[PDB]
C-alpha cells in the first residue's frame, strides 16, 4: 500500500518513519505546507517511481525558488 | 531571460505562489518571461502534486 497512489506492492516499496540525508514526513509538509499523519488505517510506505517523482518535483521547485525573484548573475 | 532557470528564448504568477507559497516579483529588474521547458516542468509538478494530496491522507476509499 503506497501512500501517495494508493498501489500494493512486493519490496517495490520505500519507508516513511525513524525511531540526516532526506526525511519524505518534513519535506511533503515544508514544500506543500500540508503533514502526514499516523493511523492504523495508514500504511507507512510510498512506492519506489512515486517517491523517485516527489524529490525530482522537490529538486526542480528548489531551483525554481532560488531563481525566480533574483536578476541572473 | 527565464525568470525560472535564467536563460535567453524567444493564470502562472498565481499558480506558482499557491502551490509554493511565494509571490513572483514584478521588478523592472526581472523579466516576465518564463521558458516551454520550465512552463511544462512547472504544471507537470503542479499536477503530479495535487494528484499526490488528494491520496496521501485517505485509506484507498
Ligand atoms: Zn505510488
Ligand atoms: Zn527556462
Amino acid at each position: 500500500h503506497c501512500r501517495l497512489c494508493h498501489g500494493k506492492f512486493s519490496s517495490r516499496s520505500l519507508r516513511s518513519i525513524s525511531d540526516g540525508e532526506r526525511v519524505f514526513v518534513r519535506d511533503f509538509q515544508r514544500l506543500l505546507g500540508v503533514a502526514v499523519h499516523q493511523d492504523p488505517a495508514l500504511s507507512q510506505f510510498v512506492c519506489r517511481n512515486c517517491h523517485a517523482q516527489f524529490y525530482q518535483c522537490h529538486s526542480l521547485l528548489e531551483s525554481f525558488l532560488q531563481r525566480v525573484n533574483v536578476s541572473p548573475m
